């Protein structure tokens, strides 16, 4: 009934295979993406943390140093790199080292992102 | 599973008819809005979208024309353009075209706003 | 549904006492938190509002003069003023003075909060 | 050389009066306006401050006031309320009570400005 | 005198090609570009404006559009796409539309960038 | 002629100890500062940089971890820890290992702050 976030940046490129001819989307771009972990739990009555922040970032900097400054059809899975699967991609990265990982946000402009449960 | 959403901003006048006498919010006034649609449902198998950001765009753009640089009471429906009334409003113009929509969101100022579900 | 929610930001000092010997939380430090207060209930058919800002304001500035430029260790109940606690503590001042209370947000930096429900 | 500046944000409603018939301009609208005060002089060797903020804010207010909330073109001296006509109006109201005054922005959106000197 | 600034998005691949061997700005990748150009002309009496903001739109969109959305490395004069090159780039594609130009700011992310001229 | 600028966030307590008896700056209280350095010079023809952004980092590193999760009382030459102090602090501190500085900015809140040259 409480919840932790914690925001991440990096900086990518890729495009979108699946669009028609002509679009924008399917031209090689990139993006300063934002990804918004969000953790539910128990409040730790000696911590008062849910998790050490220190540890999320280190269970999530394996799968963060594959995407920043890097092309992301390149990596499998991300074949079809728009942020809906993108964030999906993330979750089944993350998930199974963060069991209380309860979403991901992905934000590919300041305007627009996907929320992943 | 899976949420969207997008922001938009327009520039417009309003003022309060139903505020006490001298209340600041009566007189005639402006804000930079910012609105936030919000789509749940299936991401499709082979475009990896929930819904292309150029249909929504478009099922937005006659809704938007008519906030943008306008003067709200004078449009029938935002005679008292609360951001209660207003998030009413745009889901209640937006919900038959997007039939996806989940949420309405609309920020007055940048440390205040109302959703509308 | 119908759910508002307004932000303000004081500027505070704490220190974590739980945290291990080297750990840089446990120095005396400072941030620029934010607090999102958020509401929900019925829209009033005559005012547009689910409650005024300024009854808002008021029943808050009994409990932001005490968080505003002062140290948060001094403090009843914040004496482990993480994020978790510090908004959970919110909570308890708040709710019994706006009983249509939501949820409350604390951020320490940009990057990082905590929602209590 | 030291400088110093202050942020301040207001309301307000305004039309301009002289670009053409359809013009969005020209239709009574209103932004959420950014005012940015900045000041340049010696810093006092004993209260490390070139100026007291509270001074600033206090010789600010009564030009702040007529502008918060309020139909710029009703006020003498803005009948044209374009942003390089409004920062040149606030310096002329602000220059004579703040005598280190050394620049005025303004910004209508969060995209566009104007500094005046 | 008196300034006038604009800004703009795109969203953009590129990589440095001159950098050591493993270094990160090296790999293919991208950001959302920030670029503002910055006027400074003398207001004319009647309308209020040093420029149509429209006029300004309509002469960057040429040098907009080749950049948005687009891999940097392929266009001729930015083969070694860094924040200096870009701005002296965008620089020389613009001053010659825009002769009251004075100033173009690129920044890369968010916490960096560039002013040239 | 070329400018780069960096920004950096760190995260501090302070009090200032001259302000008359009541003063709300005179408690124990913090901030999230902001930094912006700023430096001057020549675009090298083969690395088309200033500057080596790492570089920057690496000399900058020793002050940045002197203020960051510190109060700033403690540090010599901060005894009265103003904006403009530490400004001018921060200029004394770098520019004798960056010699291309040219500015240093200083924030303490979102709508407030100070450059020194
Ligand atoms: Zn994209
Ligand atoms: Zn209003
Ligand atoms: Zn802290
Ligand atoms: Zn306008
Ligand atoms: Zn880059
Ligand atoms: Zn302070």
């Amino acid at each position: 009934s409480t919840t932790l976030f914690k925001d991440f940046t990096f900086e990518a490129a890729h495009r979108l295979p699946h669009v028609p001819e002509g679009h924008k989307c399917g031209r090689l771009h990139g993006h300063s993406f934002m990804v918004r972990l969000e953790i539910t739990g128990e409040v730790d009555p000696h911590t008062g943390w849910i998790i050490d922040f220190a540890e999320l970032k280190a269970a999530f900097k394996p799968t963060y140093e594959r995407l920043d400054h890097h092309y992301l059809n390149d990596i499998p899975g991300l074949e079809n790199p728009t942020s809906e699967v993108l964030a999906k991609w993330i979750w089944d990265q993350v998930k199974p080292v963060v069991p209380l990982l309860s979403a991901v946000m992905v934000k590919e402009t300041c305007t627009a992102g996907c929320i992943y449960r």
